[PDB]
């Protein structure tokens, strides 16, 4: 025993005491789901007396099922030995290594391929077929066939959908589908995510099998159920049906999670997997968990409030014992600079209480494009920060791409930046660097290596006449962008993305992540005119030609650019350091204060989620569990103006706004003109700010234009460059 | 609280209560020493209420470190936020990360090392300086600059210890030493290695981080103390020593390890840190653990007897309170194939008991060459193995090394074995530096597979002449090597071993890695001589091939070598499959019924201990710690002849079977001349087994001559080839 049972709220001890027939349970925002399903556990080994080497808990990540066992452990004793706790993929590859050369056709000793191995494979399908660098990108075509086998298409009907849809990328997709799954085969071995569908095959043809492994499990449970896609759900379902002996022992099969926090539909997980749950299993149960002790009651309201607009959903009503708690602190600035200034300014006046460090502060934001004015501000006032599930803003690859090529325009002298960026967008014809065709500088040091000139003329006479031609476009693109130094360093950021393609590419790919490094790029873009105007107009004013030739040359912004990079001295999460973070890597984390930004529609809700249906209620459902995060306070920003694509845009309030309680007036309490910052309007010419106050859209700027006096003016209505 | 005490023999509650100055603890073989550090860090929590981001517990393993933390977790409650529990080499990076802001010239955006890095900049240095290629090897010098490093030895003074000694080799290895130390300090990164030690200098150099550290840390736990080799200990006590108030704040030290387990001393442990604790802690006290609940009476007293010879040794009985057990079963074979019989043919029987599987027996070997054998009679009656800490013996690289060369001589217009071939054993100067040379044969030409012909003669001009005098030496030698077919297989891969350099410097590295692959190597010599025998003259003479061969090619070889190559088609440890390792890797497991190969002189007692006292003090403890893995029933196995290095060698009886009192050892139970075998002698002529009968040294062989009858003789006395 009873030390398990009295500790706790009636609702969880009658979801752990309950064993008949299959149970479902809605975990709520922080409920304790974890503690709940290990004293479950525990409780059925004391009382039921399972068979250890027949109960089966499974999760999808790897933290989970060690934190499961441990508290296990800890709660009932040490039984792992034949106890089973492991995650889809484990479990998996285990059972099928148990029984690996029972099927012909599959050796035993399959390896693995990762993305690498996969695009040389369709790389040669296609130059057996067709062309993958037009219309054919490799990613695409992986994230199609990993798409389509999730689930369970067969490749020999995947060509009978072909002429149904009528499509010509449709029957392409599906002839490389059915190609690279036979030359597969051919090739012993699978990739990282047929495995389970492979082994959900096997399972469901080969009868002796699956019988055998029907004896061989007794007890099934699940985590996390949001996650589950069609495929594992088919195997979960197949490797838990009770017609090996007809129920004569009874089969537990329990299933924990909360449909309101599923956000992991970019990867295929399907929300109507556990809102139709009962209609695959008539016989179930289901309890709710409507208590948590986490965060505050107003936390805690508002996202109850959120999270119930919602057309399709399960009610719900999350309540808790402790205090009201602090209100929300909403706050309104002039853009993203004012809002970054905020949130600094917030954080270090809470930290000088002696109550809470900088390890309790985490600050969320909704795409990595929104993260470098605060990094900005960070590296400013003094305060360490560090970033989980990324690196830094000039740390990622697609922003080293470009300012490795802007480093190659500075000066031709360079040569590692230009061996990095010699194939970084493939192109097809245009560049190349495979088969040893990179390492071409005839192996000697003719003054430096560059070949280029050389190479186009034909100094290296291995080189064909694809290469030499794509080498000599290259080349020519150089020059071009050599010859068109004459303008404003942005425009020729912009010229840099249109002569190279990227763009474009980035546009086509179409996928989160590729979408995610395009914003990130059109926000280094930005960035870059920023500089450029502030040099202009505060540092220049008379720009002529200084020692530095024009006015946004590289080399000032090349400098800037790497000193700031060079800035690493940064301690870590060893003495108090701010965390940042992306909404969609939030899941499973807790914090006592924590800061939201970007929260204006257009931003937060994107264009991608303003018309889909399924795509607004996916980011309301990331709204809650972005907001449901906080433990005692939480505080929301957002920007009236924003700049991108080197132009500023005007973004609304989300709708998210009005969702939460009104409650008092909170989002107005505690591009941009600020104290030096020079701006430009058509109509008055040059100006200077002077002071700034105010809070939100209510500020008044005022601006001395040195000959034509001082005015106070305001921000939304006054066209201000 | 007195939970944790009511359930444990007084020896441990003593440790687990005592608090008091600095304490040692000796932990007998399997006493069941993680248990009681747990149950003694929960008591100090509970009882002394110690701060939890000022205890630190420490480990050398992941697997342990996780293991000790889950017992916290789920004895304790969940503060491991504040108390770290990690290896040496994470909190050393953590805590000089934490700092790294405060040392000139090391900045915190250093990336770690790897081998691969290391060696490409020591192979720079050599170039800049001598010669890596030949007496100069990159492994031998990055071994010898961590084995000096790990003693605390400054750059700057390892100048003045070149001229003590007067060697040339000495003097090349410091200056090396001090010139790749101060380049890698130039290029702003570490190896894995001198993190500890750059930790250690930063330390004691700056006075105010030493105190900052000094007040931020009062707890400091250690498990197996035997690893810990001069730098860490220094490491450890520095960051214990009560130097920060000049002893105000005491220190809490509780060491936990045996000083009888100690087999790691090939990584540079060393036995005398904790023999010589007491003379640097005068302060602390000593208890021992003698008893252990895992093994039974009988093993438990062959281990105290083996481990009880060492002339320096703490004195230690173990006892149990279990029964006595069954016996030990002592086998002696007629050569290594009867020996693999006998273990095979034992572990079946023991099987079909429905007591244990295949999963509660395990097999140890003292090097991987001694394995061989045992695979092929475990591939031979269908049990399935695994092999943990290795891969099969046919999946190692230096046999696949010298099987793909043997494949290239059969077939000369291979490709992907060609290329494998042309580099990894590194000769440079000797055949290429880089690899792709076809792609400068017009990608490929007209199907020039064997381009390096056509580079001998220097039909392609773009290549330097170093490389096409390497490659012209690489193609003749192997010419010269095709025109020798008219000789037995043993004697060709000799011939190919000592043409191609392999032996001489796999020999001359002198690290028990190299020296493993030199007996793996000698390994293969005597398996060809074996297949070359079975199949060119026994079992194969007669009416049907008279004098006159079958065209005896090493085609046959090669095939049976790729058929035999399935082993890695053998399912893994998700079913009942018998497990085999080697002794080096026993530590921290646990087994049933334990069997062990190789048990005499020459082979268990190793070449290079048989005169160095220290090195057989330390393979008399690893006897000791493999013997001591036995539950119930632990069974030794010993040859009388054996083939090595391509021919047999007599070895008597190790001195590790007299030192087992005679008693309790089950002696005997119920190159080789076995049923069909053909042998030779050189006064008898050809003969073959009828009848195998006896064991060990009281068999004798009857053997059919043909025409001269039959002869019953010995094996040891009669010269059989």
């Amino acid at each position: 025993a009873d030390q398990l049972l009295d500790g706790l709220n009636p609702q969880q001890r009658q979801a752990v005491v309950h064993e008949g027939s299959p149970l479902l349970i809605v975990a709520g925002a922080g409920s304790g789901k974890t503690a709940v399903l290990t004293r479950r556990i525990a409780y059925l080994m004391a009382a039921r007396g399972v068979g250890v080497g027949q109960i089966l808990a499974i999760t999808f990540t790897n933290k989970a099922a060690a934190e499961m066992r441990e508290r296990v452990v800890g709660l009932v004793g040490e039984k792992a030995r034949y106890m089973w706790v492991s995650t889809f993929h484990s479990t998996c590859v285990r059972i099928l290594r148990n029984q690996a050369a029972l099927i012909e056709g599959l050796n035993s000793n399959f390896s693995i391929y990762d993305a690498d191995d996969s695009r040389r494979l369709l790389q040669m399908v296609g130059r057996d077929l067709g062309l993958d660098i037009k219309r054919y990108s490799p990613r695409l075509l992986a994230n199609a066939i990993s798409n389509l086998k999730n689930e369970l298409i067969d490749p020999h009907q995947a060509l009978a959908g072909l002429t149904e849809d009528s499509d010509d990328l449709a029957r392409a997709v599906a002839s490389v589908y059915d190609e690279y799954q036979r030359r597969l085969r051919a090739a012993n071995a699978l990739d990282f995510d047929d495995l389970i569908g492979e082994t959900v095959a096997v399972l469901q043809a080969f009868p002796q099998i699956a019988q055998y492994y029907r004896r061989r499990f007794r007890h099934v449970l699940v985590d996390e159920y949001q996650d589950t896609n069609h495929a594992q759900y088919v195997l979960v379902r197949e490797l838990v049906g009770r017609d090996s002996n007809d129920g004569i022992p009874p089969g537990e099969l329990c299933v924990v999670g909360d449909a309101d926090q599923s956000i992991y539909a970019f990867r295929g997980a399907t929300i109507r997997n556990i809102e139709d749950f009962e209609r695959d299993y008539p016989d179930t149960r289901t309890i709710l968990l409507e208590q948590n002790y986490r965060s505050t009651q107003n936390i805690l309201s508002a996202a109850n409030s959120v999270i119930a607009r919602n057309a399709g959903r399960r009610e719900k009503r999350l309540w808790t014992d402790a205090g009201a708690g602090e209100l929300i602190v909403g706050y309104v600035a002039d853009n993203e600079h004012d809002e970054a200034r905020f949130v600094a300014e917030e954080i270090d006046a809470l930290a000088e209480g002696s109550e809470i460090t900088y390890n309790d502060v985490a600050v969320f934001y909704r795409t990595n494009n929104s993260s470098r004015s605060l990094e900005e501000v960070l590296i400013r006032a003094g305060i360490p920060y560090k970033v989980v599930g990324g690196v830094r803003f000039y740390e990622r690859k697609e922003i080293r791409d470009i300012v490795a090529y802007l480093r190659v325009l500075d000066n031709p002298g360079d040569a590692v930046s230009l061996r990095r960026i010699l194939n970084t967008p493939r192109r097809g014809i245009g560049d190349r660097a495979e088969a040893c065709v990179a390492v071409y500088a005839e192996n000697t040091g003719v003054g430096f290596g560059d070949a280029l000139v050389a190479a186009a003329q034909g100094k290296v006479p291995m080189l064909n006449t694809r290469a030499e031609k794509a080498i000599a476009g290259f080349v020519e693109m150089f020059d071009e962008l050599r010859g068109r130094l004459d303008d404003d360093l942005g425009e020729l950021v912009e010229a840099v993305l249109e002569r190279t393609g990227y763009r474009r590419e980035l546009e086509a790919s179409t996928d989160p992540q590729e979408l995610a490094r395009l914003d990130n790029l059109n926000e280094l873009v930005s960035v870059a005119h920023e500089f450029s105007t502030d040099r202009e107009n505060a540092a220049a004013l008379g720009p002529d030609d200084e020692d530095v030739p024009d006015t946004g040359v590289l080399a000032d912004f090349l400098e800037r650019v790497s000193l700031v990079a060079d800035a690493d001295e940064i301690p870590e999460h060893g003495a108090g350091v701010v965390t940042l973070m992306t909404l969609h890597t939030a899941k499973g984390l807790e914090f006592p204060v924590v800061f939201v930004t970007g929260w204006e529609d257009g931003m937060f809700p994107h264009m991608r989620a303003l018309d889909n249906p399924t795509e607004l209620s996916e980011e309301r459902r990331l709204a809650y569990v972005g907001i449901t995060r906080a433990r005692q306070r939480l505080y929301v920003s957002r920007a009236i103006v924003r700049s991108s694509w080197g132009q500023p845009m005007l973004n609304p309030e989300s709708r998210f706004l009005r969702e939460i309680p009104q409650e008092l007036i909170d989002w107005r309490r505690t591009l941009v003109l600020q104290v030096g910052d020079r701006v430009t309007h058509d109509k008055y010419g040059l100006g200077r700010v002077e002071e700034v106050s105010g809070v939100g859209e209510s500020a008044m700027s005022l601006i001395d234009f040195g000959s034509s006096g001082r005015v106070k003016l305001m921000h939304n209505h006054a066209p201000v460059t």
